[PDB]
């Protein structure tokens, strides 16, 4: 499964080189390219900027990416997951990295949206989710996760990515949360669909006490405590490999039951997949609130 992860103008072009699986840094300022640490480099939009001096226009950085549509095609060619992030701080990148998510998902990615960047900004946050698969917010500080648990995280974005194809009770629009992350329920209603929008809480754990770790970490984040509580509704899942057990499975499910509604209808499910080796994933996804 080729994983491929893509910073995009400043900001991913910082978080690219911090995480340095391939790595690909594409930017509307061809300058910044020169500091890159990353194997493989895109400057996109060279003739829409031509003499141009450097600038932090959204538009442009959209403008550019569908001009070096092609470029940006033959980079990601033959990857099965592809993360798109422009990192923190405004720019080109917040324009251009929406148009490269939905670039790879037109190539059959699996595409996850990575937001970093503060918000309550949000115009990029907004365009991002319109262009993904999934979106998922995770602090600046915790942002080499996505690399070090990339196993685990893969497992958890194809099971988000499964319950929006199914529509499993009625969800049409999905954010995934990893970490204490600083939204409240407010700052996600106003950019989330009305009705059948989810919160996907996710959590992962290794050794001694991994499945009740895992567990609390996925409901751990401000937006899932507050949210299971009214929740109609709750998938959970928990995935480890052939060394997870009945116990720290019936273990979780049991910690996520309780946070949750005595009335509330919840799916539980649990996977031995080999390809975890001692990590477990832990996913609790609330809707109907």
């Amino acid at each position: 499964a080729t994983l491929k992860v893509i910073g995009v103008g400043g900001g991913g072009n910082n978080a690219v080189n911090r995480m340095i699986v391939e790595f690909i840094a594409i930017n509307t300022d061809g300058q910044a390219l020169n500091l890159s640490k990353a194997e493989s480099k895109i400057q996109i939009g060279e003739k829409l900027t031509r003499g141009l001096g450097a600038g932090a226009n959204p538009e442009i950085g959209k403008k550019a990416a569908e001009e070096s549509r092609e470029q940006i095609e033959d980079a990601i060619q033959g990857a099965d997951m592809v993360f798109v992030t422009s990192g923190m701080g405004g720019g080109t990148g917040t324009g251009a990295a929406p148009v490269v998510a939905k670039i790879a998902k037109e190539m059959g990615a699996l595409t996850v949206g990575v937001v970093t960047r503060p918000f309550s900004a949000a115009a990029g946050v907004e365009a991002m989710k319109a262009a993904v698969d999934t979106l998922i917010v995770i602090p600046n500080d915790r942002l080499l996760d996505i690399v070090d648990k990339s196993t685990p995280m893969m497992e958890a974005f194809k099971e988000a990515d499964n319950v929006l194809r199914q529509g499993v009770q009625g969800i049409s629009d999905l954010i995934a949360v990893s970490g204490e992350v600083n939204l409240d329920f407010a700052d996600v209603k106003t950019i989330m669909s009305n009705q059948g929008s989810a919160l996907m809480g996710i959590g992962v754990s290794s050794g001694e006490n991994r499945a009740v770790e895992a567990a609390k970490k996925a409901i751990s984040s401000p937006l899932l405590e507050t949210s299971i509580v009214g929740a109609q509704g709750v998938l959970m899942n928990i995935t480890g490999g052939e060394s997870l057990s009945l116990f720290e499975a019936q273990e979780a499910a049991d910690i996520v039951q309780d946070a949750a509604d005595e009335d509330v209808n919840m799916i539980f499910g649990t996977v031995i997949n080999p390809e975890l080796q001692d990590e477990i994933v832990v996913t609790v996804i609330a809707t109907g609130f």
